[PDB]
């Protein structure tokens, strides 16, 4: 079927110029740097070094180049990806980005100076589909800390390694009342859910028990690396030192969890707090965070490597929790109006999943009074407005809505 | 070339003629029923010609009016292509929940207390109108709280989200009112009472009830919908909590201006006392599953906004204090009622009704709860299951008060 | 040597005979009124002998004897300085100053949820005092009638405990203040109303009184009780207020239906009938003067100080004071208990019924209410009273700083 | 017109020309005063001098002359409880009746509490005139624990004033698990959160050791220099296991509930030290009696606390003294009271007396079972209740009148 692909792209010409193949490939939304295309691109480079002709691939030479990644290339070229007309869709992404750009309100988080420093005018959006198709607009290569955006990810790691039953013996599954917002613990002495601070503190104590903080951290970072397809994941020591210095509320919670015996036997509470502040201080960009979201969108498989990272159980539970508990006190309105699993963070990040379709990261630093990014909230509403993405939006009958699949 | 000739050749199986019984049998195994409103012209034509064996020309005369729907059915286009295998799975889950004898039948009124604990039905209607039933599926029972998503859908269809949500909130919560002096959501009693006062304002109760009943008829594709006066009289008599709620709503000025609150409570009780069966309630669920189109008639009944909102609310607040646990484990919008009904939606796939009177300590039906758990264990149907990658799970969209 | 004789000498001051007006003015300066029911023999005899006298208006030692003998004990306590406040004139002078200072406080808002409340003038302000010995004083608008409203709640609770006992009553109703985080809940965890001083507890207390008879008879029974507490001074009924109250009582109907749902009433209760009776009890009218005597009865352990009659059991009074202490001034109850330290009840007419146990009762009336629903003038007055005099619960009798002590000479 | 000392001598002499020392001493004890009373030191020093046998009008006068006012008060029956002997016999009955109340669990969160015997039971009384009585185990040291809370609040109000103190802490009962009220202030000095903030208030800008010395000296005055001490083993255990109090302290710190320059960790140390202060029933009754007496120590005469401090302290003890039981206790018992996890209840009867009751086993609410039973029995017997009428009471007895 390397043969068939040749005929498709050639346009009845004898030979295909390299740049024409590359251009057609990029228009699918794949990137030439995609890890699943490595053999093909290695072969194009090499044959460019060794070639008799200029840039022209004849049937035989194209076959040489694509054969190892032929299945993925034919999917791309046939239009079998989740969003077949990716170019049209990315143009829509850009307009929504421009519209949200206008929304100038909100306040940058200043409780530590690493958050305070960020310009209010930083605004980026990245997309990664479940087939690995990519796009980005605005400030999508600027590093920033996940903060509470790491909470679903470490809950995923916990459930993956340990199972639903073990995890939920320590942490609940439900949104607390709009009037149990300030309660550390529910009636069973369990924190309400893994997306509040007390719940995430307990989740942090479940991961990789019985090794030191360095190894625990290495384990989580290696896991984050796979979810992001080995795109950027780093660490802000400066952020960490600040979080630790001013984490009075989290120390309060940790002492209370200790008193109510909420930790697994043998836990060093102060050491778990330290780990917690480190996980908060992990750095991403919009582009790498979008792939992490897309992994969640894809049932636990990283769409740009094809690697199994998370179990189906881990992903399902994480999405359910992000649905109901992921946007602080705006979670109910968010679920009603947007209808997508989403997690916000105090850096202005919103990690957004569109199950079966794609993953997003939206970043801008000024926050609204709920602590959610202003541009990001406006973007997510506008995205649902446009597209049939909502949770309960009918796949066959959708009104004036467009359907891109169809054609701390 | 002909569409009808193509279908004739596939059913004939290269033989000279198709007997009528063979066509009917083949049609039934797709899940459609011969009383399907969309197949009426075909079935009328069959009646006429029968007044046993059909040839190309005669089959074509019978099927031509309904040829598109029939071709979808026979070319395995439906949402569940292998429906017989799926109904075999449904039957297994039914038998398993049947053995789950726990729970208590509600007895706050005599009409509820009368029902046997042994009654147990499950009905399915897909978004293509494919139908299955097991157990006690033609036994009328009161909707009770199951009517709450239906009347909220009506209110949002008629008035819009913005107007409705001036009076009632949109999030899961003892208290009658949130911080803003609105009831928390249309799914609780307080929100349902306020929703009831939004519908068809400025006409008497008798006209309001007629309007709602006509709307319900369309939702159920004209299958069974009725009303228990006896339940209504009992509900009114014994509804002290609802009167308490109503007088608090009035005090806090929660109703639209010109509201007679004691009249609204009567209408609310009547709406609670509406009767369905499993079969007809499954069609109303399928209407919700199908974007507001009724899958058996093809009629548009509810706006997309109304259905989306109703599903959102059924998700978070549909099964009393088990709503949180239910969302996490089952992952499907669902409403339960004190008669033991669970009205279950699987968006883009199907509508279900499960009925069994004994309730658990949360108010939800024992067998129905056990059923919905097992359904999701077996099938990829959870909201946050993945369509391309899922566990040991079966995907029936694919060929194997 | 005779009790009547010795009294004669002390008032006489060595003169052979006492002019009547001299006896009267001396009697009044103790703080008693000539209209006092326990003085009735004496005053009837003075009037009679005025008609029959050869020497009118002057009083012979044997004529004084004839006049005073029946009421000699009480008059000797008055004239000896054996009353709870011996220098009553100096005290009333202080009451006057505190009254004037409160008068100048002119913020607040007249209630207006019903037209009967609405219409009252914001500048009405009256204070009356009745000591535990029947000594009386009044300043400002103290003969103007107004509804008790929630000021009737400790009174109706007192009647319930009097007739039925603590044990029976508190099966139906709690003993504790709600808290701000159940400020809006009708029932506690045990499904009881939190205390008799909130509307839901008051409704339930209303259902306990004189069970088995019709509303007219229940009403009459409570009115006679009220008449006794007030020493037969003015106690009336506003039908206009009652009709208004039942018309706009959404809140209380909500509560009544919830109480019915949770089985909070005694077996056989007609809850809509109970609500009618409750609205009637809210609509009872007092003046400052008569309500002060009601508060004085509570100050005096259930005896009415101006008639000497036993009205309430010691248990009933003690319970009522304990509840008034902790739960009597809506959401200001905690702040009031800390700063004033006196059992007190407020009402939406701008009434504050105030007890100083073992000393006096008071009624403070002014209609404008602050945010908590308490009378602005009354609140200002209660704080000022406590600043001046050592009448806070936890003020000390032997040691107290720059406070004065009256007991010493010196809806 | 004969001397005050001569008048007193003839009344004790009962016609006889001379008085035996022992006869004077017996008579004096019968008024409830103790021969060790600090106000009687001069008299007892004089008796010690002359005795190294009968006294006569002159030696007697020489002995009692400088304490004659207090002695005359005692002998003429001018003390707040004139028939003290009869009253102490009622106290003994009440004691014996509560002795039979075997139930309750001794606290065991800390080893030092779990050591105590369930059968220890003492009650001490100190009247506002210094009259004393004790039954049971009343000279055994135990920790104040939360009984300390009204005392250190009293100290803070005395030194700093009502308005300063209550910028930091509220004045009201909450049934709540919340650390702070709607205003971000802890609810009242009587809860842990409030007591930790009141701890921060006292003697600011000196080291912990100096702060503790100051509180100890203040406790000494309150107890009229009777027993006060410190359990270091309780302090160490208290600190090692106080996770809830660290949780509170970190939350008070986030919410900026302390005065600027507070070292929160250091405050918690101080707070644990205050909890670990030891008293006896006897000495604790005196501290209660100071509270009952308006801030004056009844056995010394010293002005310990200001009237504002005492009044505020009593008000708070009334509403929030007895943990969850508070509202119930106020309704039935009607007395300012505090209680502690060691089984202590400090009880005040304003203008009459202070008590301390101690018995280690606790009911479900945290209060001592014998203690609670004794407080109910006192109030049903006598008419100590705060809304009990002084003229009119029905078959109650009025000893004021001669018959963590
Ligand atoms: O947040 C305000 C008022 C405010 C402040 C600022 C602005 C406005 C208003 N006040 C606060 N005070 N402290 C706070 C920290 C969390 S409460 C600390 C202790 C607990 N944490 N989780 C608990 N769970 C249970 O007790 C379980 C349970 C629930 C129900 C039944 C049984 C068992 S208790 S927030
Ligand atoms: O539910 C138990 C305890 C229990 C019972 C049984 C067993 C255990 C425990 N007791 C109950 N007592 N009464 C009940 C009826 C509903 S409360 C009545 C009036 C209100 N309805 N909604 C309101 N909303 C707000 O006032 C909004 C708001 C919230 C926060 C701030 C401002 C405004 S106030 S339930």
């Amino acid at each position: 079927l390397e043969d068939l692909l040749f005929y498709t792209i050639a346009e009845g010409q004898e030979k295909i110029p390299v740049h024409k193949f590359i251009t057609a490939l990029k228009s699918t939304g794949l990137r030439t740097s995609d890890p699943r295309l490595k053999e093909c691109m290695d072969m194009l480079r090499l044959t460019l070094q060794t070639t008799s002709d200029g840039v022209m691939l004849d049937k035989d030479l194209f076959k040489k180049c694509v054969q190892s990644n032929i299945v993925l290339l034919t999917q791309a070229f046939r239009r079998k990806f989740v969003i077949p007309d990716f170019m049209s869709f990315t143009s829509h992404i850009d307009e929504l980005y421009e519209s949200a750009k206008k929304q100038s309100g909100g306040k940058v988080a200043d409780y530590i100076p690493q958050l305070a420093k960020f310009s209010p005018d930083l605004w980026g959006v990245s997309v990664c589909t479940v087939d690995g198709q990519r796009h980005s607009t605005g400030d999508t290569k600027v590093p920033f800390c996940l903060q509470s955006c790491v909470k679903p990810l470490k809950y995923a790691i916990a459930v993956n390694d340990l199972g639903t039953e073990y995890v939920h013996r320590y942490v609940g599954k439900e949104p607390s009342g709009l009037r149990f917002n300030k309660l550390f613990l529910n009636e069973d002495d369990k924190p309400h859910n893994p997306m509040v601070n007390a719940g995430a503190i307990v989740v942090t104590s479940l991961i990789k028990q019985g090794v030191n903080n360095a190894e625990k951290f290495d384990y989580v970072m290696q896991f984050l690396n796979k979810m992001a397809g080995n795109e950027y994941v780093g660490f802000s020591n400066a952020t960490f030192q600040s979080e630790r210095e001013s984490g009075d509320r989290n120390f309060a919670i940790g002492y209370y969890l200790k008193e109510k015996k909420c930790f697994p036997e043998g836990t060093d509470m102060v050491g778990i707090l330290d780990f917690y502040f480190q996980l908060c201080s992990i750095e991403v960009t919009c582009e790498s965070a979008s792939v992490m979201a897309a992994t969640l969108a894809n049932g636990g498989f990283c769409p740009i490597t094809g690697e199994r990272v998370l179990s189906p159980e881990a992903v399902r539970n994480t999405l359910s929790l992000m649905h109901s508990c992921g946007m602080y006190d705006f979670s109910g309105q968010f679920a009603f109006h947007v209808g997508l699993p989403a997690k916000s963070g105090v850096a202005g990040g919103i990690l957004l999943v569109v199950p079966n379709v794609m993953g997003m990261m939206c970043w801008s630093p000024p926050l609204d009074k709920m602590g959610n990014s202003v541009k990001g909230i406006h973007f997510c509403h506008d995205l649902v407005s446009l597209c049939n993405f909502h949770n309960y939006d009918n796949l066959r009958h959708f009104a004036k809505k467009l359907d891109p699949r169809r054609e701390e």
